[PDB]
């Protein structure tokens, strides 16, 4: 058998804690020599860490729909990868597959169903994508704004996107562009991210919140009131941008990241105040999960597919190394150390 590596889960930060690359820890196993029938054997290529994963590092994720991640034992998440074998019949070798429950492990054993073969076509060779713009945050936002962002053509909206620069947000606002808003306007954390998002990725207009006046800052850049609100951050930023919300208006209620390292339910409950304000300017808040959209997936991911290879859709993404770098990537997307989609990249090829 050779010798693989693989990621565990080494200790939990708590329901209060921040994420550490600590909390992550490097083993070495034997990957056996041979397969069975309905399995396959893969080299993964690139990992995904995402927020949603920050519940599962608790002993309690609060939904059936996430399982906690167990200690001493391997973490899994987003992946995509290359088949070195296959007993599979729908698989053979060098298709590239992805999975939702790729464990972090540099070649792995998998049963073949769990895997899906993707079009290299469809990202331009880019395979990473596939676990961003053109996957499940793309989706995410496409398919968000689609079901709950009440964007007509023929109406002149302001929209605004929180976490605008990460995965989600910096599809979500180019999105609206393409759907007929007239006014995108974003928020995030740095200068640098400002940039992107003004020159290349032609919000109208970009905030960073934790260096500038965001109230302020959003009468000036939305003198019209704002239509459509993504929502990927939650909490103080979420409260200013409602207050500021025109009658019945839309919150994409997407991610509430501010809130992921405390003791919480999800979704949080609006303040008194803020929840009075959406009720009474017949504001819309409904709670999104992109899972419960599976058969919109296929045309999803043809249009932004399709956005991209027209130059109009801009994909970034953020890159490290190595799968013992896992840990610390989780931890630097958590903290804003991402623009764009935090990708892993596993593979020498
Ligand atoms: N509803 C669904 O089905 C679904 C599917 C995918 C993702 N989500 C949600 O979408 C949001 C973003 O997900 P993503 O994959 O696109 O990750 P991401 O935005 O690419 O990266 C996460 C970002 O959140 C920002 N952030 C972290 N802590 C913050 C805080 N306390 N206050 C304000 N901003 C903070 C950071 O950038 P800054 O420097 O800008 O602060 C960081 O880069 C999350 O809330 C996630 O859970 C929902």
């Amino acid at each position: 058998m050779m010798i693989v590596q693989r990621v565990v889960l080494n200790s939990r930060p708590g329901k209060n804690g921040n994420p550490v690359a600590e909390n992550f820890r490097m083993e070495e196993v034997y990957l056996p020599d041979n397969i069975n029938e309905g399995q396959v054997q893969v080299r993964t290529l690139y990992l995904s860490v995402d927020p949603y994963m920050r519940c599962r590092m608790n002993e309690d994720t609060g939904t059936d729909y996430i399982t906690p991640w167990q200690l001493s034992q391997v973490v899994d998440g987003g992946g995509i990868g290359i088949i070195e074998e296959s007993k599979h019949t729908n698989l053979t070798k060098g298709d590239f597959v992805t999975s939702f429950y790729w464990p972090w492990q540099t070649k792995v054993i998998l049963d073949g169903n769990s895997l899906e073969k993707v079009d290299p076509q469809l990202v331009d060779g880019h395979l990473s994508y596939f676990l961003g713009a053109i996957g499940m945050p793309g989706l995410t936002s496409l398919i968000g704004i689609q079901e709950k962002g009440h964007i007509t053509a023929g109406s002149n909206k302001t929209m605004v996107v929180s976490g605008a620069a990460g995965a989600c947000g910096s599809v979500a606002g180019q999105i609206g562009h393409f759907l007929g808003c007239s006014r995108v306007v974003g928020i995030c954390g740095t200068h640098e991210k400002c940039i992107l998002l003004t020159s290349e990725l032609g919000f109208d207009a970009a905030i960073n919140y934790k260096k500038d006046n965001v109230a302020e800052q959003l009468r000036e850049s939305c003198p019209a009131g704002v239509d459509v609100y993504f929502d990927n951050v939650g909490g103080n930023i979420s409260d200013t941008v409602i207050s500021q919300m025109n009658e019945n208006s839309h919150i994409i209620l997407c991610g509430q990241i501010s809130q992921y390292n405390k003791d919480v339910p999800y979704p949080p409950p609006l303040s008194p105040a803020i929840e009075a304000i959406q009720k009474e300017r017949n504001i819309t808040r409904e709670r999104f999960l992109v899972l419960n959209y599976k058969d919109k997936f296929e045309p999803g991911i043809l249009q932004l597919s399709q956005w991209f290879k027209e130059g109009k859709l801009k994909i970034k993404e953020t890159v490290i190394n190595g799968l013992e770098n896992m840990g610390a990537a989780f931890q630097s997307m958590m903290t804003g150390g991402n623009i764009g989609k935090q990708i892993v990249c596993i593979s020498e090829e």
